[PDB]
């Protein structure tokens, strides 16, 4: 499937995209501002995220780090990267359906629209300042809004133990963007498309 990476931001962003055990395509790229990025993605992939990144740097190697979304210092990301992050998720061809979402449960860092190039589904978008109104003990400090489980890592807020409801710090991210995950045991808020949809993920949407 044909996943076009935009991004509209004002600064620089690097995308990343991967499995979880594995890059999608090149698995990280610079895009400045303007820029956009057409992956590849295997039909059937399940489990995939593309989030950006922020503040980064590398060597000639690919060597380096990001202030948020890191994964693992390289740039071309095989595995997931460092909270906060914004992620558009997916899982395609499961049962003759693609699945889609975006969640707010990695925290979040640049505001992202998710929405099919084809026909048949709606987009979902997550585009508030939640950075701006980023609650004070939620505030990364490599920027970002970070969720309550990175940060206090407890039960009530990591659901470690299937029991978790929502919090005042998970209800601050649903109420400014209802249409992602805000935790665990949110309701889902995942969009069901056709089974081979291509796709567009737009960072900072104006529309």
């Amino acid at each position: 499937a044909t996943f076009e990476i935009v991004n509209r931001c004002s600064y620089t962003v690097w995308a990343a995209a991967s499995k979880g055990d594995a890059a999608l395509d090149a698995g990280g790229r610079q895009l400045n501002s303007g820029e956009s990025w057409t992956i590849n993605v295997e039909p059937g992939t399940n489990g995939g995220k593309i989030w950006a990144r922020t503040d980064c740097y590398f060597d000639d190697s690919g060597s380096g780090i990001c202030k948020t979304g890191d994964c693992g210092g390289l740039l071309r990301c095989k595995r997931f990267g460092r909270p906060p992050t914004t992620l558009a998720e997916f899982s395609l061809n499961q049962y003759g359906k693609d699945y889609i979402d975006i969640s707010n449960i990695k925290g979040f860092n640049v505001p992202m629209d998710f929405s099919p190039t084809t026909r048949g589904c709606r987009g979902v978008r997550c585009a508030a300042d939640i950075v701006g109104q980023c609650p004070a003990k939620l505030k990364a400090p490599g920027g970002g809004c970070n969720d309550a489980c990175t940060v206090f890592q407890t039960s009530e807020y990591c659901c470690t133990t299937g029991k978790c409801g929502p919090t005042e710090y998970s209800r601050f991210f649903k109420r400014l963007c209802p249409d992602a995950f805000s935790y665990v045991l949110d309701k889902p808020t995942t969009v069901t498309c056709p089974g081979s949809s291509n796709y567009r993920v737009t960072f900072c949407p104006t529309a």
